[PDB]
């Protein structure tokens, strides 16, 4: 809104704990901002290394999710169903940023 | 978008560099956040204490506004009729908080 920065990633593919890629195998690091009530996950587009992938049993615990997926309506819907709304996009320093609102399940 | 926070302040009234005041008297802190391409105000709404009001002398050469009024379509028209776009208006570690974006006079 009042920004050209273009679309959102159709989808985020972790790798690493907080290290996602997209459709065009960008990386992404998240990081979790908690409020009281609810989570919020601040997302840029930065070129980080990769190393190996790391395994599922240790993602199971995570608070961010193994996907994300470009949902209607601007949100996004991870791999347990639930809607992160899309608060903000835009290039912040140069750098392409997401902040993610996870809603309540309805 | 997601939010509980309400709606923003019909006006902000400069009253020392960088710290307004909106209808109900509270107090706001204005922050710069200077991209390449244009410039972006954080203001906070954080309780601080208020001096004598700042000389309008002094004021002429800040890139912040004398005050913002709420104008149509989520934006802020200053004192000098350029608009400035709302980017987002959210509670962030229990504080009521505004991104404004200093758009291009049209």
């Amino acid at each position: 809104a009042g920004e050209d920065v273009g679309a959102p990633p159709d989808h985020l593919w972790v790798h690493q704990e907080g290290i996602y890629r997209d459709e065009y195998q960008r990386t992404w690091v998240a990081v979790v901002e908690e409020e009281t009530s609810f989570l919020r996950a601040r997302v840029q587009q930065i070129q980080v290394p990769l190393g190996d992938a790391a395994r599922p049993s240790h993602l199971l615990t995570s608070q961010l999710p193994l996907m994300w997926q470009l949902y209607p309506e601007e949100r996004y819907m991870d791999n347990n169903s639930r809607l992160w709304q899309i608060q903000h996009h835009l290039m912040v320093r140069g750098v392409q940023e997401l902040l993610l609102k996870l809603l309540p399940d309805d």
